[PDB]
Protein backbone atom coordinates (compact mmCIF):
# COMPACT_ATOMS: atom_id res chain seq x y z
CA UNK A 1 0.00 0.00 0.00
CA UNK A 2 0.70 4.11 0.08
CA UNK A 3 1.04 3.96 3.74
CA UNK A 4 1.39 0.34 5.06
CA UNK A 5 2.88 -1.25 7.90
CA UNK A 6 3.01 -4.94 6.68
CA UNK A 7 5.00 -4.34 3.71
CA UNK A 8 7.44 -1.81 2.67
CA UNK A 9 8.53 -2.28 -0.62
CA UNK A 10 11.19 0.57 -0.78
CA UNK A 11 13.15 -1.31 2.08
CA UNK A 12 13.01 -4.33 -0.47
CA UNK A 13 14.41 -2.43 -3.35
CA UNK A 14 17.26 -0.81 -0.98
CA UNK A 15 17.94 -4.31 0.16
CA UNK A 16 18.29 -5.20 -2.91
CA UNK A 17 21.12 -2.23 -4.07
CA UNK A 18 23.00 -3.18 -1.14
CA UNK A 19 23.19 -6.74 -2.20
CA UNK A 20 24.34 -5.80 -5.57
CA UNK A 21 26.96 -3.21 -3.57
CA UNK A 22 28.18 -6.47 -1.47
CA UNK A 23 28.72 -8.74 -4.60
CA UNK A 24 30.92 -5.98 -6.49
CA UNK A 25 32.88 -5.44 -3.46
CA UNK A 26 33.43 -9.10 -2.71
CA UNK A 27 34.54 -9.51 -6.54
CA UNK A 28 37.37 -6.39 -6.14
CA UNK A 29 38.78 -8.05 -2.72
CA UNK A 30 39.50 -11.63 -4.49
CA UNK A 31 41.17 -9.61 -7.44
CA UNK A 32 43.19 -7.93 -4.59
CA UNK A 33 43.95 -11.49 -3.35
CA UNK A 34 44.86 -13.40 -6.19
CA UNK A 35 46.27 -10.34 -8.37
CA UNK A 36 43.88 -12.11 -10.96
CA UNK A 37 40.82 -10.94 -13.02
CA UNK A 38 40.23 -14.09 -14.18
CA UNK A 39 41.21 -16.38 -11.24
CA UNK A 40 39.21 -19.64 -11.62
CA UNK A 41 36.70 -20.96 -14.44
CA UNK A 42 33.60 -19.36 -13.50
CA UNK A 43 35.32 -15.79 -13.95
CA UNK A 44 35.87 -16.62 -17.25
CA UNK A 45 36.06 -20.04 -18.59
CA UNK A 46 37.20 -19.71 -22.27
CA UNK A 47 40.13 -17.65 -21.35
CA UNK A 48 40.88 -19.42 -18.12
CA UNK A 49 40.93 -22.66 -20.21
CA UNK A 50 43.48 -21.04 -22.82
CA UNK A 51 45.76 -19.71 -20.12
CA UNK A 52 45.88 -23.24 -18.47
CA UNK A 53 46.54 -24.72 -21.38
CA UNK A 54 49.28 -22.05 -21.87
CA UNK B 1 -49.30 6.96 16.90
CA UNK B 2 -48.47 10.58 17.22
CA UNK B 3 -48.75 10.98 20.45
CA UNK B 4 -47.99 7.35 21.75
CA UNK B 5 -46.38 6.68 25.14
CA UNK B 6 -46.69 3.07 23.86
CA UNK B 7 -44.31 3.40 20.55
CA UNK B 8 -41.28 5.51 19.53
CA UNK B 9 -41.09 4.57 16.34
CA UNK B 10 -38.36 8.39 15.90
CA UNK B 11 -36.12 5.94 18.79
CA UNK B 12 -36.27 2.73 16.76
CA UNK B 13 -34.78 5.17 13.84
CA UNK B 14 -32.26 6.52 15.84
CA UNK B 15 -31.09 3.32 17.13
CA UNK B 16 -30.66 1.60 13.64
CA UNK B 17 -28.51 4.73 12.39
CA UNK B 18 -26.42 4.50 16.17
CA UNK B 19 -25.98 0.47 14.81
CA UNK B 20 -24.76 1.41 11.44
CA UNK B 21 -22.12 3.64 12.92
CA UNK B 22 -20.97 1.04 14.82
CA UNK B 23 -20.73 -1.52 12.76
CA UNK B 24 -17.93 1.31 10.62
CA UNK B 25 -16.50 1.82 13.54
CA UNK B 26 -15.49 -2.24 14.16
CA UNK B 27 -14.28 -2.07 10.55
CA UNK B 28 -11.75 0.63 10.64
CA UNK B 29 -10.85 -1.07 14.10
CA UNK B 30 -9.97 -4.04 12.61
CA UNK B 31 -8.10 -2.15 9.86
CA UNK B 32 -5.64 -0.52 12.19
CA UNK B 33 -5.72 -3.20 13.65
CA UNK B 34 -4.36 -6.21 11.36
CA UNK B 35 -2.82 -3.43 9.14
CA UNK B 36 -4.90 -4.81 6.32
CA UNK B 37 -7.94 -3.64 4.16
CA UNK B 38 -8.61 -7.44 3.41
CA UNK B 39 -7.80 -9.95 6.75
CA UNK B 40 -10.23 -12.47 5.73
CA UNK B 41 -12.32 -14.16 3.55
CA UNK B 42 -14.88 -12.43 5.25
CA UNK B 43 -13.70 -9.04 3.63
CA UNK B 44 -13.65 -10.30 0.22
CA UNK B 45 -13.35 -14.03 -0.82
CA UNK B 46 -11.97 -13.66 -4.19
CA UNK B 47 -9.19 -11.35 -3.52
CA UNK B 48 -8.33 -12.77 -0.19
CA UNK B 49 -8.02 -16.38 -1.75
CA UNK B 50 -5.96 -14.51 -4.48
CA UNK B 51 -3.39 -13.28 -2.08
CA UNK B 52 -3.50 -16.24 -0.07
CA UNK B 53 -2.04 -18.11 -3.12
CA UNK B 54 0.67 -15.80 -4.56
Amino acid sequence: ALNSINTNSGALIALQNLNSTNAELTQVQQRINTGKKIGSAKDNGAIWATAKNQ
